């Protein structure tokens, strides 16, 4: 259940995923999963990151879930479950802007 996860935020609108991950304490990598704002049965990654060019930001990276069963962030790298996704990211960057770390505070 993705609902258990402390990760999973649920129903939180994009603007607020940015007002909680825009904390100075933050470290790059912090991170929350909502569900979409308009694409139904997608989900939303939101991570935190910083760097001397932009400082604090945060990027949004869509989610989609197949009927089929896969969740992916690209089609090339599927997962049979969204915390499976969330582990894998946890270790592997690609092209994240950071491998994700820890939740996010409210
Ligand atoms: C308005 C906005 O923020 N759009 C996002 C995409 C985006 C659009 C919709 C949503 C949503 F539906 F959940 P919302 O409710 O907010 O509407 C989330 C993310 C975006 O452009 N992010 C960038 C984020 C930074 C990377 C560049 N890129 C393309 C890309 C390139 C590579 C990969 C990638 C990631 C991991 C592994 C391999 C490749 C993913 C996205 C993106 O999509």
């Amino acid at each position: 259940s993705i609902q258990a996860e402390e990760w999973y935020f649920g129903k939180i609108t994009r603007r607020e995923s940015e007002r909680l991950l825009l904390n100075a304490e933050n470290p790059r990598g912090t991170f929350l999963v909502r569900e979409s704002e308009t694409t139904k049965g997608a989900y939303c990654l939101s991570v935190s990151d910083f760097d001397n060019a932009k400082g604090l930001n945060v990027k949004h990276y869509k989610i989609r879930k197949l009927d089929s069963g896969g969740f992916y962030i690209t089609s090339r790298t599927q997962f049979n479950s969204l915390q499976q996704l969330v582990a894998y990211y946890s270790k592997h960057a690609d092209g994240l802007c950071h491998r994700l770390t820890t939740v996010c505070p409210t």
